């Protein structure tokens, strides 16, 4: 029912940039608050950004300030990640995930797509 | 003893830029939440931007995503507001604010500064 599908991972060379998206389907995108999250290799889940249902507040993990931008289509339910300046620390698994708006709690998750910074 | 003064307002042609400045003093101010408040000329007040105390994330009034951009400098003590693409629309009297954190709510004040959009 519920549908997220990432793409735009894959490999940079350290400065370069890229841009992640994460289509949804199944559900009133415009609703809920959606989140990226990454894993570094043999490391645990960790926040990256999140962005309200609107549109119109967002967080920003203090490791990507001034590099990293997310932002939403509520019209063709995406959720995107704008990634500049990017450097070998930000080699991950990349998740969106969606949140409930009771708890904001996330109740479900894209398939992850893999993002190596290598010269 | 807490203080803020806020400075940067005034005249701008329609489409032009300007930067509000909200110099803070007396408090410890990465702990508090900030937030830019306006008065259009015989308005009710109307929350304009808001940004956390480690500046991670940040609030728009929908009426100006896109186009201003609040951020603030934990050294300086200072609290800013970029405001880009103005229009008539946008004159008023802006006031920056403070948040208690036990509540969010506003517990002190700017001065206030009038932007006037017109040719």
């Amino acid at each position: 029912e519920v549908q997220l599908v990432e793409s735009g991972g894959g490999l940079v060379q350290p400065g370069g940039s890229l841009r992640l998206s994460c289509a949804a389907s199944g559900f009133t995108f415009s609703s809920y608050a959606m989140s990226w999250v990454r894993q570094a290799p043999g490391k645990g889940l960790e926040w990256v950004s999140a962005i309200s249902g609107s549109g119109g507040s967002t967080y920003y993990a203090d490791s990507v300030k001034g590099r990293f931008t997310i932002s939403r289509d509520n019209s063709k339910n995406l959720l995107y990640l704008q990634m500049n300046s990017l450097r070998a620390e930000d080699t991950a698994v990349y998740y969106c995930a969606r949140h409930a708006p009771s708890t904001e709690a996330p109740d479900y998750w894209g398939q992850g797509t893999l993002v190596t910074v290598s010269s």
